[PDB]
C-alpha cells in the first residue's frame, strides 16, 4: 500500500501516467475505439489480446510487466439513467478488485462514461462520486487524468472538500 494514500487530479494524457498501472475507459469488444482508449491502444497495444470483457466489469491484460485495467463504463445513449448508473458504479468496484489484487501503490483512472458514452451528459460529479465510493477503501495512491481546464478545477475541489 502506499505510506498515505492520496487522491491526485492532472489534466495531461493518460498515457504518460507516472503510475505502476492504468485504467483503460475500454469499450466490451476490445476494440481500439476512440479517446483514452485509442491512446491506451497506441502506447499499449499488447494489452488488447482478449481484453473483450462486459459493461460493468474490469478485465486486465499485462503489457510486459505494466498492468491494464479494462474497465467498461456503460454507454448512456443505450442504457436507461437507472441502469446505466447501476452498471457504472459495478465497473468501478470491479476497478477496486483488480487494484488490490495487483498489490499496485498507484493507479492512473480516468472518469468513466464521462466523453462518447455520457449520451450527451455532464457526468462529471456521478462518475467521481462513484469512483470515490470503490476506491476510498483501498491504500493505493489515486491520481485521475481529465483533459478539460474546468474539469481538473471541479475533480481538485471535489478531493480537496475532504481533505
Ligand atoms: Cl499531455
Ligand atoms: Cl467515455
Ligand atoms: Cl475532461
Amino acid at each position: 500500500g502506499a505510506m498515505a494514500p492520496s487522491y491526485r487530479v492532472k489534466r495531461m494524457d493518460i498515457a504518460k501516467n507516472d503510475e505502476e498501472c492504468v485504467v483503460n475507459a475500454a469499450n466490451p469488444r476490445g476494440l481500439p475505439g476512440d479517446g483514452v482508449c485509442k491512446a491506451v491502444y497506441k502506447k499499449w497495444p499488447e494489452s488488447f489480446k482478449n481484453s473483450a470483457t462486459p459493461v460493468g466489469t474490469a478485465k486486465t491484460v499485462m503489457c510486459g510487466t505494466y498492468p491494464v485495467i479494462h474497465a467498461v463504463g456503460p454507454n448512456f445513449s443505450n442504457y436507461t439513467e437507472s441502469e446505466g448508473d447501476r452498471e457504472l458504479a459495478a465497473a468501478y468496484r470491479e476497478v477496486a478488485k483488480e487494484v488490490t489484487r495487483l498489490g499496485v501503490n498507484s493507479v492512473a483512472i480516468p472518469l468513466l462514461s464521462t466523453g462518447v458514452y455520457s449520451g450527451g451528459k455532464d457526468r462529471l460529479t456521478q462518475s467521481l462520486n462513484h469512483l470515490f465510493t470503490a476506491m476510498d477503501s483501498t491504500d493505493a495512491d489515486v491520481v485521475i487524468y481529465c483533459r478539460d481546464k474546468e474539469w481538473e478545477k471541479k475533480i481538485s475541489e471535489a478531493i480537496q472538500m475532504r481533505t
